[PDB]
């Protein structure tokens, strides 16, 4: 869960928008409002479910407890003291703490939170990487250590572990062709990628629904995928930091390898622009069937 860096928030915001924007006439108007932290129209199921989505993904609404949880606010402020004034952060947390228990449906959650949203908008916006001026400064500070806006997540990880100008860079020739290397560096790199596309959670758990989501987006059935993942899970290593590499290796070597490569390739494309599908859903077309930094691969 929390605290969340700017990329983690951008992932949450864009996924929740992608999953909840209407199709059709209201899509761009809605997007225009939500992008500016205007949770309107309030009577629209799309807006209500978008709001609940963000609240659930951040942990501000806990659908198991059917309660709001101000803890993430305190965790967020602890991580980013520059993004809040203590008294205003406390006021916001207190507003959340004092919300009643609330049923786990979009309308109820949205209705309950909306008064807090409006009364604490700038506090919440600033704290949760919604302020373009503040976030720009953070991205600049973090530089190569975080995935930047409009940057392929795969490129981010490659640049960290196989940096240009190093003797390791050449290994991308094989890595990009789904060669599964065995060394500690590759296991770490693969952890970077698998966590970056959310196939593996922050606490090293397989997220089967995320993998399935990417198969559906390339028109592939998910039953055989689930069966393969079930088999892979039965052979999970005890060491949590090898779990990303385990599942990557297992998938690449499995009876769904070609569908997996297709899904993973398209995910890399979409990872380049988190808002990929926001202005309108894009239809997938399989790219037609090597160089690294313009240099030809052996
Ligand atoms: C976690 C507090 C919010 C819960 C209330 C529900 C939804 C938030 C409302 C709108 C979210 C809009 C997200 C817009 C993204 C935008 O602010 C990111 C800009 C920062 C950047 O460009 O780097
Ligand atoms: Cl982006």
């Amino acid at each position: 869960m929390g605290p969340f860096d700017p990329e983690e928030m951008l992932f949450i915001f864009t996924r929740c928008m992608e999953d909840n924007l209407e199709d059709g006439a209201n899509r761009l108007p809605m997007l225009a409002k939500w992008k500016e932290w205007i949770n309107e129209p309030v009577d629209s199921p799309a807006t209500q479910c978008f709001g609940k989505c963000v609240l659930v993904r951040t942990g501000l609404y806990d659908p198991v407890a059917q309660k709001f949880d101000a803890s993430v606010i305190q965790e967020q402020f602890k991580a980013y003291p520059s993004l809040g004034e203590k008294s205003k952060v406390e006021a916001y947390a207190n507003a959340v703490k004092q919300l009643p228990s609330t049923n786990n449906d979009c309308a109820a959650v949205f209705k309950a939170y909306d008064p807090v949203h409006k009364a604490h908008k700038d506090t919440s916006k600033n704290l949760f990487h919604g302020n373009k001026e503040l976030t720009k400064g953070l991205y600049e500070k973090l530089g190569k250590d975080i995935r930047q806006k409009k940057q392929s997540y795969f490129e981010f990880c490659e640049n960290k572990y196989y940096p240009a100008g190093s003797d390791k860079r050449q290994q991308l020739c094989q890595i990009r062709q789904y060669t599964v290397l065995d060394d500690a560096l590759f296991k770490e790199h693969t952890d970077c990628v698998m966590k970056g596309i959310r196939y593996i959670t922050k606490d090293n758990q397989l997220d089967v629904e995320e993998v399935k989501r990417d198969f559906k987006l390339v028109n592939k059935d998910t039953k055989a995928l689930e069966e393969v993942l079930n088999d892979c899970k039965s052979k999970e290593p005890s060491n949590a930091k090898e779990k990303s590499w385990h599942y990557y290796k297992c998938l690449v070597e499995s009876s769904v390898k070609d569908d997996f490569k297709e899904a993973f390739d398209y995910r890399e494309v979409r990872s380049q622009i988190y808002a990929f599908n926001l202005p309108k859903n894009q239809a997938y077309s399989k790219p037609a069937v090597m160089e690294i930094d313009g240099k030809q691969c052996p």
